[PDB]
């Protein structure tokens, strides 16, 4: 059979949400993508032997509270919390993204993966320990990715699917 998964990618402007999503859906690096374009993108893959349809919402546009965005999170089954390793502000924001998702879901048990993107860049500002410790406090996996080289990209998305599978068994 097959399983469908609703994924939502969140994080600050410019962390690589679209680039990561496009690497998953199209298998190459797209370095310029309109920051106002928010959409869902479907991609059929195979994960641990089962056909899996990933509907991936790539959040974008205006950072503004809206009921429409609350509905995205309510519908969403798992969330990539993305920051850039060379952007301390985007890492600081992760807390707020998690808090907002937790608010909507009304739960502390929500499938999430912390993603540190732009791992290819030489000048990092957010240390791995800081991210590892934050993920530990949340009880979620941490995966370093590069949308540029594709390092860790499948691992990030597939790990999130595996976290959703576990949650669904409860
Ligand atoms: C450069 C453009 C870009 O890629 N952006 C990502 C957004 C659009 C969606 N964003 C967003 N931001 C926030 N913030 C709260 C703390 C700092 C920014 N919250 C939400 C959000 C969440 C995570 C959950 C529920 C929400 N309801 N309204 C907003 C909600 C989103 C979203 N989506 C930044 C700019
Ligand atoms: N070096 C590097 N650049 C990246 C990576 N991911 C995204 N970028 C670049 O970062 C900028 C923002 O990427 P984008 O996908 O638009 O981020 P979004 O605003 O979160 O969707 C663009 O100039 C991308 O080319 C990465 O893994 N490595
Ligand atoms: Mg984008």
């Amino acid at each position: 059979g097959m399983t469908e998964y609703k994924l939502v990618v969140v994080g600050a402007c410019g962390v690589g949400k679209s680039a990561l999503t496009i690497q998953l859906i199209q298998n190459h690096f797209v370095d310029e993508y309109d920051p106002t374009i928010e959409d869902s993108y479907r991609k059929q893959v195979v994960i641990d032997g089962e056909t899996s349809l990933l509907d991936i919402l790539d959040t974008a546009g205006q950072e503004e509270y809206s009921a429409m965005r609350d509905q995205y999170m309510r519908t969403g089954e798992g969330f990539l919390l993305v920051f850039a390793i060379n952007n301390t502000k985007s890492f600081e924001d992760i807390h707020h993204y998690r808090e907002q998702i937790k608010r909507v879901k009304d739960s502390e048990d929500v499938p999430m993966v912390l993603v540190g993107n732009k791992s290819d860049l030489p000048s990092r500002t957010v240390d791995t320990k800081q991210a590892q410790d934050l993920a530990r406090s949340y009880g979620i996996p941490f995966i370093e990715t590069s949308a540029k080289t594709r390092q860790g990209v499948d691992d990030a998305f597939y790990t999130l699917v595996r976290e959703i599978r576990k949650h669904k068994e409860k």
